[PDB]
């Protein structure tokens, strides 16, 4: 093994490893998100960044769980992508329910790998999670929530119309 | 005939000249379309000038067409332009319809114009389209594919305040 | 099917699609190369932003593949991504071959796409892979050649010293 | 016993003033490591600097611990600090696993402190060496196994060409 590798834990390297996965996935998921609408049928500039730079955050949270695998000894393998659940994603507010969903998915697996952490005696990883992941994914969550609440009220009332002013008002382009 | 013509067919010279009218005649849809737009009684601003900088890209199109016929030793003829389909546009959505109809006019009579060149062996002309003519024209049609899904979610629930908040919150004034 | 769909055949639409997986792919493959040669054991931190600079590049070519999609009114649809070929990368030399390999690939793939867009006459394609990828994949095959061929001559004389002056002094860091 | 103290045990008190020693003996260490590549028959100034800013980092760990051990109401007490284990530290190579070992030794104070806090329940204390040491601890003994890897490449070819390049390329001066 690694002449670097000290308090890394089986369990945890095979662990990250999962993590990247999951983030990778999540990262295609944002991507299909993304492209979804921009499709000419579905025309919302607003909602495709949103999820576009989303994209982006989470192929950075995987890049930074694999400089850390290499940082503590672990050897990053990687798996299959499998892809995104669907095809077509719906309106924004079908779109940003399943944004959550994912979100609170990404952010258990993290509170699982903590766990991990504490019950193997990782200092270094729980802080890890600590100061790149936990937090970030509150506040995004958050704010998922907050879109939601938006969304869900605007549409309500008259669905497309809802959309549009959404789209225009909250989010940017 | 001219001291500089080589490999330009008597077929493709002829058939730039009918891409010039219709370039033309489209301008003048665009400035037909435009001032509707201008009217009291319809007083949408955002989309007088989405229509009249079309006008101004069609007309660069013709004059563009021009410059080469001239370049390839050609010899432009002028015809007669034919007046706008309509003297009332209707809604912004019909407004959008016809663009787009309008808009796939040209794009057709471009690629029928690619296959000639290609038929005739013509690669400074196919050159000349993909450069200057094919992309923006694909850009443009989808950009109308884009304002009509808007216009038609918006005005689906309110007609008159959807013409209002799209002609404020998509087209510029 | 889309409002805004001309001369866009079914085939090329799938053939598109294959190609954003291809592409998506290799930016994944380059990523797995470029966190391995950030192993502690290998430590070859120039090699390293390669791979990940062309993991960048790759996604960017996905990206505009899709964005292309969406313009021509084809519908993307995603397919899972299968892992990287090896989980390690062997020397610099090793690495560069898979990675002329890997982007000789994908230049047959675009070949093989420019030749279905002409037996289409997709004239927009054409220059769409013209203006944008097979350019820049023959400028990367012949540095990805001129690579090797230092890699080649340097690692013949001392293949560890060799692998460490490359790294120093051809590759960024 | 001191009017601020609070949740402080005797127990970390203790173990606080053990680290002190522990970094200003290592920073004791990379002083003789340090001028040992300034003698004349040596003579590798770039590997000189490497030990005497990390002379520098590890004097500023024991006085960010003497700092903390004031916050909280212990009170510092110093020992003697023992000398460097070797007087000639042999090749960069020889150097550089010494001070990974140094390094790793450090680590594991830093993870035996950790795991007192938790023990003791002492949140501040878990916290202080999360944002100040367990990371920057992982981050130096990485570099220190990249070095590692690059020297052990270099002088398996050629010895004291592989000391000369590793000094001129990789380490500054
Ligand atoms: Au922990
Ligand atoms: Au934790
Ligand atoms: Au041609
Ligand atoms: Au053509
Ligand atoms: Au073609
Ligand atoms: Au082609
Ligand atoms: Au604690
Ligand atoms: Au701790
Ligand atoms: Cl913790
Ligand atoms: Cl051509
Ligand atoms: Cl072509
Ligand atoms: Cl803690």
């Amino acid at each position: 093994s690694s002449q670097i590798r000290q308090n890394y834990s089986t369990e945890v390297e095979a662990a990250v490893n999962r993590l990247v996965n999951l983030y990778l996935r999540a990262s295609y998921t944002y991507l299909s998100l993304g492209f979804y609408f921009d499709r000419d049928d579905v025309a919302l500039e607003g909602v495709c960044h949103f999820f576009r730079e989303l994209a982006e955050e989470k192929r950075e949270g995987a890049e930074r769980l694999l400089k850390m695998q290499n940082q503590r000894g672990g050897r990053a393998l990687f798996q299959d992508l499998q892809k995104p659940s669907q095809d077509e994603w719906g309106t924004t507010l079908d779109a940003m329910k399943a944004a959550i969903v994912l979100e609170k998915s990404l952010n258990q697996a993290l509170l699982d790998l903590h766990a991990l952490g504490s019950a193997q005696a990782d200092p270094h990883l729980c802080d890890f999670l600590e100061s790149h992941f936990l937090d970030e994914e509150v506040k995004l969550i958050k704010k998922m929530g907050d879109h939601l609440t938006n969304i869900q009220r605007l549409v309500g009332s008259q669905a497309g119309l809802g959309e549009y002013l959404f789209e225009r008002l909250t989010l940017k382009h």
